């Protein structure tokens, strides 16, 4: 594919970084959809305001998580049949802890966001619409663990 190399050739930029550009991720994601901060529960406790998950470790440890999921779908870009089933148990997983299999799409638009504010004009339409292919397939594997 044409749309396997723009992903690649993105990534790198990003992928040097991984806390610093998955914090971008998340600041995004909490501004757009801050019903999502209660799920990180840590000790049984809630963080109040976005700034707060930002001094937790176990917060920062999950958005390297996240931002190593992201890299296994790049690595694996040709064939995202192979990460299926850990994929779906991923869901599953999410499941569990409260998020609804509609927030991943808030997730999708703060993933192409860290990647726009980071490329710059390097994020062309292309890279954009490669990227969104991308996610949408991870997240198709995701959902079958909300069973549909
Ligand atoms: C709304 C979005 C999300 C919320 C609220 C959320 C929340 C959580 C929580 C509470 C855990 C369990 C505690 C922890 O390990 O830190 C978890 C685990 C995890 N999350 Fe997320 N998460 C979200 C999105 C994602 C995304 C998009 C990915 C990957 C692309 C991801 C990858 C992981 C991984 C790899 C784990 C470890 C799961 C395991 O125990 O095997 N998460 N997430
Ligand atoms: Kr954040
Ligand atoms: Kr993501
Ligand atoms: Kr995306
Ligand atoms: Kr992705």
């Amino acid at each position: 594919r044409p749309e396997s190399e723009l992903i690649r050739q993105s990534w790198r930029v990003v992928s040097r970084s991984p806390l610093e550009h998955g914090t971008v991720l998340f600041a995004r994601l909490f501004a757009l959809e801050p019903s999502l901060l209660p799920l990180f529960q840590y000790n049984g406790r809630q963080f109040s305001s976005p700034e707060d998950s930002l001094s937790s470790p176990e917060f920062l440890d999950h958005i390297r998580k996240v931002m190593l999921v992201i890299d296994a779908a790049v690595t694996n870009v040709e064939d995202l049949s192979s990460l299926e089933e850990y994929l779906t148990s991923l869901g599953r997983k999410h499941r569990a802890v409260g998020v609804r299999l509609s927030s991943f799409s808030t997730v999708g638009e703060s993933l192409l966001y860290m990647l726009e504010k980071s490329l710059g004009p390097d994020f062309t339409p292309a890279t954009r619409t490669a990227w969104s292919r991308l996610y949408g397939a991870v997240v198709q594997a995701m959902s079958r663990g909300w069973d549909g």
